[PDB]
């Protein structure tokens, strides 16, 4: 079966990835974050939603992780859904300005404050999207992002996590944590994934190498024709 | 029905592309080069080819085509194809250092001359994408591209050209240029497109925002689901 990876042997891989392989940030989190709309578009079909065009709240964290719900919100959008972002804190980085603004001029918008109760989340938008904290979170959640999961952990409507449900330990995961119905876990799944009571558990990020995936015994499965997502279990 | 774009508009598109909307240059090669890789399984799967893994020989220009095509080849190589590059004319940007280095990593062979003969090619490849020169490229065919262009026109097996076939001017074509049997046209065709005889012709790019698309009258057709092409005609 495949491997569920270690926070340190995470960490290990993606540094080969920018180090060894010479990939750019900008290139594989535009991949992540493909998966991650496609995941979604495919657990949660436009057509299967009551609301036309389908509304999603895409709420993006401090780093890398809300890089890739960014990325997700816009191919979300040409996929047919209605997106709305939260970003809260934003680095001050061409990368994430740049996503910003194409996301802007996507016509998503991004709001000025989280919606304060659960009941108000659940009536505006059919899902949500965790892109708040990924593998290399190591502990401390502080304003305003522990009241953001405590907004979430209130919820009717479903959840999907980008990489590993924020909150939880990336290894030992966090059952008083939020609980999402769909993980996309990228690249390979980490040890926190092992824990995971939802309904949909996709693997994402079609571009390790052979080499890479061989090296760290990844045992990956066999993605199907073109696709950048596979349905585990 | 779909717009084909004189060369002056593709280059307005482009350019509001990258500095309107902020897209960065990997971000939108990389979808491209996806979607050529996509295109070309979707129109010769694994299985419709007589070899395992089937073969394939890329051609990479010396600028931005080039770039979609060392992005393809990584692609097909995922996919299941076996790829091999030549590459004979490489700018020194980190941009096409970067897209090498992860070609040579996913353990895709760099060819130091091209073989001579058509018969040669037909025998050892079967397929070649044509990743030459793009849209912005004005009538100059200099060595080595002129003499592989000559080897091109000769071959049995098909030719799969990324946006436009090289050699054919960007709007009027070609006649006595190469004829490649699948086009893939990225964001929108262009008006040489309305020459092409293969018999696949796809849509590639599928980062295009409604806004642009409104203001361009692209009339750009429904890619199905989460797909990154487009079977057009
Ligand atoms: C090893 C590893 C890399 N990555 C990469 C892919 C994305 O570019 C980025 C996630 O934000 O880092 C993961 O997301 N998760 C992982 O476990
Ligand atoms: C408008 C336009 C953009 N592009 C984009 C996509 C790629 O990122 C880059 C080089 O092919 O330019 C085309 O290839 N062809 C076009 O006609």
């Amino acid at each position: 079966a495949v491997k569920y990876l270690s926070q340190e042997e995470a960490q290990a891989v993606d540094q080969e990835l920018f180090n060894e392989y010479q990939f750019s940030v900008d290139q594989l989190m535009e991949l992540a974050g493909l998966s991650c709309a496609t995941a979604i578009a495919k657990a949660y079909p436009p057509t299967s939603m009551s609301k036309s065009p389908p509304t999603v709240l895409v709420i993006c964290g401090p780093g890398n992780n809300g890089g890739d719900g960014l990325v997700c919100a816009r191919h979300l959008k040409l996929f047919g859904y209605q997106p709305t972002i939260y970003y809260p804190k934003r680095p001050n980085k061409p990368l994430f300005t740049g996503l910003v603004t194409q996301c802007q001029k996507m016509d998503i918008p991004f709001l000025g404050e989280m919606p304060p109760e659960p009941m108000m989340v659940d009536e505006l938008y059919e899902l949500v999207v965790d892109a708040i904290f990924g593998f290399s979170f190591k502990g401390d959640v502080r304003e305003p992002f522990h009241s953001i999961l405590s907004v979430l952990s209130g919820l009717t409507v479903p959840i999907a996590s980008i990489d590993i449900p924020s909150g939880w330990d990336v290894e030992k995961g966090n059952p008083s944590g939020i609980q999402p119905d769909l993980l996309i876990s990228l690249t390979a799944p980490k040890k926190s994934a092992t824990h995971f009571t939802g309904r949909y558990h996709y693997l994402g990020g079609r571009f390790v190498p052979p080499a890479l995936e061989k090296k760290y015994q990844l045992n990956l499965p066999s993605y199907p024709d073109t696709e950048c997502v596979y349905r585990l279990q």
